[PDB]
């Protein structure tokens, strides 16, 4: 029967706060029917699989378990959250040894699905994942600025008192210090922020600048206050997972392979893209202001120098 | 890529009030990613496909269209609602000529999924569908008493003022005049109706009898009041569709093939069963009282005489 | 207890294909906890209440019943759906007057019940009967709401979505004006993931200007096409009504295209007309004034002008 | 406007792994519209409010913030989570007394705020602190609710589900008593699609009586196992709390196993203990008295008796 393939399977690599939260999000929202959890700490994963399974009588069912790389053989989706924290080039090299020890055995399993990469530094490790896996460009995807974008929208939403789902604004570039806001195209119900400020002059230019600074530095603030950041990215990863598994052709800001867009080549970087069951379908090229295009070039340039050196 | 198969496709046969409502239910609940609508009246289906597509910006996306039997080639699910209304043997023979004109071209398409049958008379046309299609027993499924059961639960729920999802009661047998309630196992939060009546003697025995009579005759009442019945069965069909497509192993009352259960053989009849992506996994055999087992035998016997004659 | 108020109640007026389908949408999505159905045809509503109730064991619970205007006393929401349709003899003014007699016979008893909630109007012609509902009810402007161009907007987005092969939730485009023949598309602000249709066409010159014009014409005329093919249109508006209902009942501050009262916006006054607006538990919070091109602003002025002449003539 | 009340507000007390996870569950499932987070550690709550807010553009909106007891004034729901844990030196009575000082310092200011909603208690030891919360708050019995054996019950169902390979939503089995070492399974009424486990074992004699005993032991001891493997347990109870929260806020009349006040049921009095009960916007509506076997009724009596001795000793 053809319907024997109506069983969706995710392998999660990394059972820290991000991965564990991701899994919980998938459980509550009933996305996928199987989650295998892989981590160096086998006892932690066993415990989490049980704790997560305890939730299932209140949601749709799932097979959940402590897993091994070899369980990726027939998986739809491999989600990588296992990122060693911090020179930048040292950080990269350290995470490359670890990433290779994950990707190689996964490929050897026979895995033939989509890689979703969230480990920091995400754009770089997305490129590294593509390079190591030998998979096509469109089937290796990074979370990129999906979270920064969410943070940006929520910030705007709170300022104007509107549901964030009605706010449309991007953060683009390499996720990190060099990312930038696309104010030229940011809007609320089609009314741009430039037009919004006209109609509501209480909103000072300097508020908007600070708003983006707060977004860019949001991880530092959250870590300072509570030790770690995880609910945002977990929620984003589940959103991306759903777009793939329900074949949505949704537009999301993701780390995607650059083949000419924005005058860039041979890096993964953050931009809006269309995604479905087969991964990336279209890379959307927002036409940026000169100011904005300069930010993109700088972000890309610095990123590319590090990859080449790496 | 393996994820190229994360696209779920339903072909609906019959675009009357039942089928149209089913489709709407699937749209709102975001179940499946494609619905092809097939009916003799091509203009009606074209119109419905458009009207249903107009809803999609408020839900998850779907490809929806007026379709042909040949579009079942790669479908997960074929839902048959096309039932000519009313001797009983005449009714059957009439619906068999029509059913054959549907099933044969669907099989010829290469369809290799699950048949879900709702056309009346459902248990008989479920058997006929199995016989005509040549598919395995567990991949031809009828809606059976899923709707009668829902009606029963809601009736009880209203009487005791409790959420129907907390009421557990079955109607079994052949869907129609000979179906019967399983009071022996019916309960609310594990407290049986027999035990409930003990604790709440306001509930008269004669109320319960009438309650089941009202259930058995519910279609006649609804038709008399508003011309047709459709929201219940559409909702049930969508529930069954979800159990299959999300591989739930849910327990539902369905028309399933009898291989010894209740001392019955070689008919489709209504009983609780476990269902998932591969259709029927287990037929549950409720142990009935003598009174209840007699009702099952009679229901089955009459049904079997009609099939044999047919 | 304060939580005694955590029970949401909708009174639906009109149990035709729109109202019935609305109710079904509310049932499946679990939106309020009580739906009373009111219509001249009491048997129909009794039958629908039962048929809808049959769905409840698969969804969250609800009290559903055939209802009377007096049941609006403590309702959150009154949804009005069944406009008397235009007969081939009649003028637009005739259609309005006919529907005003009927509308009054609904709104007055509802107000007399003590109802103190929000009116959601979908009956055609919607912008006019939204105004009439405000005028008859005496309620505040922001607590009388029409569905306006929410459906036309959905149709527009889905059309674009299909052309570019993208999830319509990722397409952001409005139809504005009076819902009907004089409505118009806001191409200047329409976009897909922030890339405008003007910018999209630059990158994809296969997309001919004429395709876009026709695409909007097909949207404007969509009801005629659907009615011709299957007799009636209902799934789109029912779904929209349920979406608006959810924005109110879950206090969302969602931006939707709705028929809202005009107090200067677009250089218009004292009509209800279609534009994006922010809506929550208290009804309309902000009317968004999209800054239009000259061409687009002209369409809005014409739509408004014709609408206003009819209202003025109607109430005299 | 009456719809000004269509804004649901939860105050969470305790921002440990349970409370935080609860809040996240409420966010993802779109349950109330406002969550105020209260904890001795103000920086933690500020950070969580932000981190949770980051999720909102993917879900329905919510106002989320670091909060104070006085923010309970107009709350629907107060959820209490962070019991001070038992130190290796201390008696059960010591644990209770310690948690009573703390609980009082929470409940009194909440009551003083004007809060007039429902208390949902999850702090361990839950049945006792549910009673203490009732006693301290002065609220009615049916508006103070503990999570009781809702989680143990979930664990039990999932265990059975896994053994028989069936969706746990199709498994109907309770754990009852005081949540903890003295709780017990109700095999007599446990079933899968109406077929009892006694009847299931008849049809499937592979299933050994000893497997079932161990299955319950594993459930009873599940917290110890999970804590041993990963340090803490939280996803199960958070999910349960969100389920109970939804039953209240959507006025469901759902049947759940909860810690409820005993007024004769099972021949018990004046304790909170775990049994199925019907719950809606006004809290507890019916306590369901499952008729137990002699063996099962004995377990309930023992569980209750030990619990009652501790409460009596505690309040003197
Ligand atoms: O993906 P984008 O460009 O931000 O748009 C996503 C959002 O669009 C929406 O459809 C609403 O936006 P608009 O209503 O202005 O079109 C939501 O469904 C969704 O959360
Ligand atoms: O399929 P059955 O036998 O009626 O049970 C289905 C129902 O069981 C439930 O889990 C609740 O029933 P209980 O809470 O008594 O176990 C619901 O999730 C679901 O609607």
């Amino acid at each position: 029967s053809i319907t024997d393939k109506d069983h969706q399977k995710v392998i999660l690599v990394g059972d820290g706060a991000v991965g564990s939260s991701y899994a919980y999000a998938m459980v509550l929202q009933g996305i996928a029917q199987e989650i295998g959890i892989v981590d160096i700490f086998k006892d932690k994963t066993k415990g989490d699989a049980i704790d997560l399974s305890n939730a299932l009588p209140f949601t749709s069912p799932k097979k959940i378990y402590s897993a091994e790389y070899s369980d990726a053989k027939d998986a739809d989706l491999v989600v990588i959250t296992a990122g060693a924290p911090q020179t930048r080039l040292d950080l990269v090299n350290k995470n490359l040894k670890i990433l290779k020890s994950i990707v190689d055995p996964i490929v050897d399993s026979g895995f033939n699905g989509i890689f979703l990469v969230a480990a920091n530094p995400v754009d770089i490790l997305t490129y590294a994942t593509w390079k190591l896996s030998g998979f096509p460009k469109n089937r290796v995807v990074g979370s990129g600025t999906s979270l920064d974008t969410a943070r940006f929208r929520q910030s705007i939403a709170e300022m104007v008192n509107v549901d964030a789902r009605s706010v449309h604004a991007y953060i683009m570039g390499e996720h990190g210090d060099t990312e930038f806001p696309v104010w030229s195209h940011a809007n609320i119900g089609g009314v741009t922020i430039a037009e919004w400020v006209k109609a509501h002059p209480e909103i000072k230019e300097d508020k908007l600048v600070k708003m983006f600074e707060d977004v860019r530095d949001a991880a530092y603030e959250i870590i300072k206050l509570k030790g770690a950041t995880f609910y945002g990215i977990a929620t984003a990863l589940a959103r991306i997972s759903k777009a793939i598994l329900n074949d949505e052709n949704a537009v999301l800001p993701l780390s995607v392979y650059m083949d000419g867009q924005y005058g860039l080549n041979d890096i993964y970087i953050g931009t809006p893209a269309v995604i479905n069951r087969n991964g990336i379908q279209n890379i959307l090229e927002i036409p940026l202001t000169d100011h904005e295009e300069e930010s993109m070039q700088k972000s890309a340039s610095q990123l590319k120098k590090v990859l080449t050196d790496a």
